[PDB]
DNA sequence: CTCCAGTACAGCGCGGCTGAAATCATCATTAAAGCG
């Protein structure tokens, strides 16, 4: 098996250029922040499945490695807002996460954001990111509470943080909600999934880079005439099912004698995470399905917006 | 301060009533054909 080519068949990143776009643009945030006056409060989109969470990985690796290996300052924060939060239920596991607290045995929402505004310019907070979103819309109807979007305009306003919020792209209405919020909240941008197949793209690049990236040491075969069809074929733009698609072949030809992925065990590798997929969508790998030009067809606007059709 | 209970307020769903539209009855009127 030998472990090591797993996790590092696993940990496997291609920047792509949307994602260091991204960066740029939040160490443009950390150190564009004076911590004196008003911040810029970015926001990011993005379906399901786009790589949200491995580019605030990559972010705290390459902004906080040696400052936490130095000792305790924390300066960036990573936080994840809890279903249907309550503005005191966001605050308290947004002060636990941060140094070293007991802080939520008690729950009053006053007292704790004494705490968390005396807390923040002790420990040195340079930046405060908060991965779910679409965590404040109700689940039956859409109403939006924004009890969370005024606690967290009132601990913007105190204390001169930047904000970076990431979220689905049916999260923005919330935005929507308060104005404020709206105005606050200036630079949002589409991290959207891959957008054709027709040749010359970004996914080209992204190919390669992965099959270089791959634990096989002469050649992936991938990103060729023929296989790049089949993959946008099984894979929407959707990033998550490509690379675990991908994975799951490079463990089976790993499990066995193989010397590249091949057209035996990447098959299998289609029988098992078709599950996902919709009814409508057609599995192109086994017996002889040839696959139609328009079924790569680029992904629509409301992409990231079918948890928000039915109600 | 937190959980449980009571009680108010608000919301959705179901049932009943009313109104409008569609269909069927019902006959009435008009026209054509046959008989006187
Ligand atoms: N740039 C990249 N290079 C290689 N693989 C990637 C890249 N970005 C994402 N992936 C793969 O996509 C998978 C999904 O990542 P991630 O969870 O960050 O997406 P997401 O949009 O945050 O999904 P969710 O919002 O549901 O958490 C990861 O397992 C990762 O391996």
């Amino acid at each position: 098996t030998r472990e090591a080519r797993i996790s590092r068949a696993k940990r496997a990143f291609v920047s792509t250029p949307s994602v260091r776009k991204i960066l740029s643009y939040m160490d443009r945030c950390r150190d564009l922040s004076d911590l004196e006056s008003e911040p810029t409060c970015m926001m990011v989109y993005g379906a399901s499945g786009v790589g949200k969470t491995t580019v605030i990985k990559k972010y705290l690796n390459q902004a906080a490695a040696a400052a936490a290996a130095g000792g305790d300052i924390i300066p960036v924060l990573h936080i994840e807002l809890p279903d249907n939060a309550k503005p005191v239920d966001a605050a308290r596991e947004l002060l636990v996460e941060m140094g070293d607290p007991l802080a939520l045995y008690e729950t009053d929402l006053a007292r704790l954001t004494k705490r968390l505004t005396e807390l923040i310019p002790a420990v040195g907070v340079k930046l405060i990111i908060i991965d779910e979103f679409q965590h404040l819309v109700e689940e039956r109807s859409n109403r939006v509470l924004t009890q969370v979007g005024n606690w967290l305009k009132m601990i913007l306003n105190k204390t001169k943080c930047p904000i970076v919020i990431f979220g689905m792209p049916y999260s923005k209405v919330v935005l929507q909600a308060n104005s404020q919020l709206h105005g606050r909240f200036s630079i949002q941008v589409e991290l959207r999934p891959f957008s054709y197949q027709g040749g010359r793209g970004v996914f080209k690049t992204f190919l390669e880079y992965l099959d270089k990236a791959l634990p096989f040491e002469k050649q992936a075969g991938l990103a060729n005439e023929s296989l790049q069809k089949k993959l946008y074929a099984f894979s929407q733009g959707n990033m998550r099912s490509l690379r675990n698609l991908i994975y799951q072949a490079s463990i089976e030809a790993i499990d066995n004698q193989h010397e590249t992925i091949t057209e035996e065990d990447f098959v299998f590798a289609s029988k098992l995470t078709s599950g996902d997929k919709p009814n409508s969508w057609k599995n192109p790998f086994e017996e002889g399905v040839e696959v139609t030009e328009d079924m790569l067809r680029p992904p629509p606007k409301d992409i990231g917006w079918e948890d928000y059709l039915r109600h």
